[PDB]
């Protein structure tokens, strides 16, 4: 339909927004539910309490890259250039 | 078949989504997988407490790789501009 | 719609801000959060405490995405020059 | 036949999708088998329950990659563009 | 109402102040806190203590991140130059 | 009795496929592989089912690779452009 | 207004040395931090030392980025050149 | 003698496939068989077990390089294009 | 007001000189005080001791970074060529 | 004798093989070595069986050099374009 | 007053030579300082020896930085060519 | 005496060949080596046989920097092209 | 006051001479007097013979930073060229 | 006097070839050297077998250099080109 | 009285030849170092020979960034070309 510097420049953008922005929250979240697992193991009985702060721990790291996200469908939906 | 820098854009943007979008997630599970079967051969009985736990925390990694996923698929498929 | 070379830096940029700034944090919170769940673990009666210093924590670092949201926001609804 | 800008970006985009999103899902699925034969190892008796924890696992894992694959054979074989 | 090479500068700018500048001040919050709670699982009775140093602690490195978030702010609401 | 910019681009993009695409799993089949034989040496009883789960980990490690080798293939044999 | 090299120079100098000086600051706070806390959870009566050591540390470290506030200040409100 | 784009682009290509393609394979052989042979020493009787799991392994991630080699020779001695 | 490529290479440099300049000496900073922080908790009755050996080091590693800055604040206020 | 753009990349292509092909398995030849020396301290009558499974890897290793120097050579002595 | 390709470059290289310069020297200086004071807790009547061995190691490593400096000013206020 | 692109590749790829070939073989050499030292003041009476595995493995890694010299003194003395 | 290419060369050159070659003995003399004042503080007796040899390996690495001075030195003050 | 892209990228050449090729060799002769005399404080008794090994192996890496030392010397001294 | 390509290849080589070829060597001096004195403190009887076999091993070391030191005076005072 149309293509120019700004076209080009969104569809990049949309991509490294959600691939680098994953980059962080995927190993973070994989420390934290490594250490929920093992902590389970060592201590069942504290399953609920370890699983709901680990719940809360991942709702944070998982929302770092929806802002990622929001950005890549604003550029992509809602552009405000093209 | 339209060639722009559009278009090249797009399909090199699609790629990095889903390739950057892999590297963090693909550690995470599997530092934290590493530990869920580390935690069932140290306490057996506790399996389907680790499990679930387990289950739960990929769900939240998978997801930020299906972020980069949705974007390639809207460049590829609904693409806003060309 | 416009298209000139800063409408194209301003989608990069956007993009950059939460992208890049999710690193950081992203890492930080699993760390904190995984220190969290084996505290919990070692002594499932201080969880009350444990948690509410990892959330006081995970805020903080939630924060430093956030001014990169904020960002992102300004370049793509309250742009400045374009 | 057909040579532009935009086959030529396809086809290093494909082989990038693949390349690139192989690295975490790899080093991830050996950090997770190598603590399930190590846990085998350790409680031989629990092996069924660590095989099934860990294939789980790896499925979550292999799906990233897959995502790669899916963009890499759009690109080649179902190209919306060129 | 504007693009030249200043404007397009200055928004990478603002980009690049406050995504770098989380880098550091993300990953040492992480630290501190982990360590925080590490403590208090460890000895619930300085609960007070731990939690009043590690707030200084991390609104010291969250200051290093908003003179980034300042940097960005000016370069978006009160450029000097364009 | 070709050459143009895709058909440069293709034989690179083979290259960087399986090249690149080995990477990950490699160093993934190492690290899996060497706990294998220690879990052998500290339990010799239990080389069967460690065996068995080494095979099927080292088989989902190096389809990510063999998923490189299919894009090199098709860009060699199949190419849909050139 | 004014747009030439120089301005362009000026404001992403001014991000670099406010983002890239909070690095090793932000790292290094977080560092000695985590170690201040579990030092207060070993000896609780030490508080008041640590504290203190602790302060005087983070300062140090804070006024290295403050030097990096310092020039990029400088060229947004004080710009010798531009 | 025809020298164009793609003759060149295929050296170039062949080299990064063997090059590239033996840096993962090369350090996990490594560990693998690092680990073998502290496995022989700990049990000596053993050694059957070790060498037959270790050689099963060592031919996975050989056979990585080799599709890197494959392509290297496709390029050269079978090559497509030119 | 000059715009040259001296006064643009002036202002890059002096965010270089305290931006990279800020680096190492944050990072050593860190360690530095953070094991002085862990010996006043092993040793209360040392730290006179340890706050003036640390307090000394802190010294040496903030002179490195105002060694930038100097360097940066001759560029901006005594410029030799501009 | 003839000079293009072929020829040169052949040259540079050749280097790089060998040149980077001898990173992997010069690590992890050191990494296995090195764990065959420590075992035969630790277990001096297992000296055979464990120089035995070391020469059986060094091989493997060694091989994954010697692609990249077989694709040198066919570069140099058997160049199927100049 | 004069800007040319070696005025610009002289800008640039003194910032380079005091930045990078300090990069090594700072961390080392940490590492050191670090033993320092955990050797003050642990053995305080050492603190006269220690405290002299750190001086002098100190000097050593801040002497590094300070050559960098000393080609900065040189660069800056005797420069042999502008 | 000539020069053309090919001459100034050659020398180039020369000492890509023995430079970067030398990287991996020598930190290998030196992690066999330091654990072999290890082993003799461990196992005085085993240096023999530890003697005899370090050289074999010292000369497979050797050999694989000497596939770089190979390629440089071909590339020197040799050129099939200039 | 001559400018070339050569002139902008040099000063560049002598930066990256006396900077770069900081990094390794900077490191290096932090690690070897850290190990020193760890000595000092297990074996005060000791210290002339720790103090002795820590003295000769701090010069070794020193002159390696020295011969980088040199070359800075030569290039500013008894250049060859211009 | 001779310049021309071939000279031009003969210096270059030597200085990378004994630069980058110092790297490998200088970092393992330092791993093989510390481990030497760790052992010789344990076993003073098997200093002669381990100043012995430690010889050759320093020999060894100390050639690894020195083949990017001859290329140097090929290129400045006898070169076949230029 | 000579500027042109290899005149400034020339002093950028030099620089590179002694910065680049002082990292390892650095590093590797500074690791034998300290556990030299890690060695002496360990057994202060074994002093002279722990002395003799670090001097034998710092000038191995210091002999490969002699090597770069080399081509740099000859870049600089014995010039083949320029
Ligand atoms: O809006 C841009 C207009 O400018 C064009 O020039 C060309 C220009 O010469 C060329 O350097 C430019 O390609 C170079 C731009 C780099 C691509 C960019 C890099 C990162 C961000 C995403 C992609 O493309 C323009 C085409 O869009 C054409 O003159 C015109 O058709 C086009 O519409
Ligand atoms: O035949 C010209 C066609 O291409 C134009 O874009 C031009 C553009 O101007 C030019 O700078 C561009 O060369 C620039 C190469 C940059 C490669 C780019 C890097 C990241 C993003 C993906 C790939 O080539 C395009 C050729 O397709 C127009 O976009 C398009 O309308 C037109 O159909
Ligand atoms: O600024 C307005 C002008 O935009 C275009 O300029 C563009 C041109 O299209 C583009 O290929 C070229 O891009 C060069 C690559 C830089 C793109 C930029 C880099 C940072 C991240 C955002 C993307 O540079 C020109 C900069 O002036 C065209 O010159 C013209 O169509 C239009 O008037
Ligand atoms: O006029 C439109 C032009 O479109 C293409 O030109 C292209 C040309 O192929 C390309 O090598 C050149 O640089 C293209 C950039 C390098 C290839 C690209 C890099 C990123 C990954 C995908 C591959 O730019 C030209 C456009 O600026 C056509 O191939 C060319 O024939 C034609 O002149
Ligand atoms: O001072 C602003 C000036 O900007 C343009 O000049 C520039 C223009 O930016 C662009 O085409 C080209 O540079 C564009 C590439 C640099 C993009 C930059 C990279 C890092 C910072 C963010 C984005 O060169 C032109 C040289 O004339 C216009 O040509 C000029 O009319 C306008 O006055
Ligand atoms: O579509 C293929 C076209 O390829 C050429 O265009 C290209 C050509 O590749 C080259 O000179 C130049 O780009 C060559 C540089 C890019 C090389 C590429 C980099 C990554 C992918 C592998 C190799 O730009 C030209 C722009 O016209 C020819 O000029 C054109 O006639 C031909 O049709
Ligand atoms: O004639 C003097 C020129 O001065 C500037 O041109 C500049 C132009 O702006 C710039 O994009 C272009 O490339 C400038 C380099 C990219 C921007 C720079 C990169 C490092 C960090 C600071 C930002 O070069 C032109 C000069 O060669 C003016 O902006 C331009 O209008 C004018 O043509
Ligand atoms: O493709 C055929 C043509 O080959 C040459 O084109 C070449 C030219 O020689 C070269 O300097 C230039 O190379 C540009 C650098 C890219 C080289 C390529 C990069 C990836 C790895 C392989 C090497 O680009 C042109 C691409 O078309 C010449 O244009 C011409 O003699 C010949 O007809
Ligand atoms: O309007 C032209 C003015 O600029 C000239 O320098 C030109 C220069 O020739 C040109 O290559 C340059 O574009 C080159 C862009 C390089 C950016 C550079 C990268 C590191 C150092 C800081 C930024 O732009 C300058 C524009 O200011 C002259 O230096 C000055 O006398 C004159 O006033
Ligand atoms: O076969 C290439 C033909 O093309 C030439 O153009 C020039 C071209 O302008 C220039 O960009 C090109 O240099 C740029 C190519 C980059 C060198 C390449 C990069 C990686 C792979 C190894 C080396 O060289 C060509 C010389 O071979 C000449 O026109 C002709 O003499 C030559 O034979
Ligand atoms: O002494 C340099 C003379 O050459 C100029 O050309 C321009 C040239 O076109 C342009 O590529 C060049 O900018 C490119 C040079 C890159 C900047 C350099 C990179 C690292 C070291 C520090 C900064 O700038 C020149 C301006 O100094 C002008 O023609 C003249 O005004 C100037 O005096
Ligand atoms: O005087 C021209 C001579 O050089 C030509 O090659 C040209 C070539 O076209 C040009 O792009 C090239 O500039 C390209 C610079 C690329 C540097 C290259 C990067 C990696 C490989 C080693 C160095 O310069 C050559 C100058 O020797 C021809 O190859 C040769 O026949 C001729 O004798
Ligand atoms: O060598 C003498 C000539 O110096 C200038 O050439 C310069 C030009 O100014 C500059 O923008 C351009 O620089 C290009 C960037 C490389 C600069 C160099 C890179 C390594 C570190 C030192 C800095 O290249 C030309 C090289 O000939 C001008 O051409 C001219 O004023 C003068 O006669
Ligand atoms: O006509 C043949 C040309 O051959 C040389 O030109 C050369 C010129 O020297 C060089 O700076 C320019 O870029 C050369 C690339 C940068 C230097 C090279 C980079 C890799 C490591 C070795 C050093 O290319 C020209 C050729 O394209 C001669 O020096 C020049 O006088 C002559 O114009
Ligand atoms: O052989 C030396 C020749 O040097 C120049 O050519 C060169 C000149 O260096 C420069 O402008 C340009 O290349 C300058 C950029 C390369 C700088 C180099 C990069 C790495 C090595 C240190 C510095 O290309 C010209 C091509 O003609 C002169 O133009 C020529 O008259 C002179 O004879």
């Amino acid at each position: 339909m149309e293509s120019n510097l700004t076209t080009a420049a969104s569809v990049i953008a949309a991509a490294l927004a959600v691939g680098i922005g994953s980059i962080g929250p995927g190993l973070g979240q994989g420390q934290a539910a490594g250490q929920a697992v093992e902590g389970i193991a060592r201590q069942p009985e504290a399953e609920g309490k370890i699983r709901g702060t680990l719940l809360l721990s991942l709702a944070f790291m998982e929302a770092l890259t929806i802002y990622g996200l929001v950005v890549a469908l604003v550029l992509l939906f809602a552009n405000p250039f093209v």
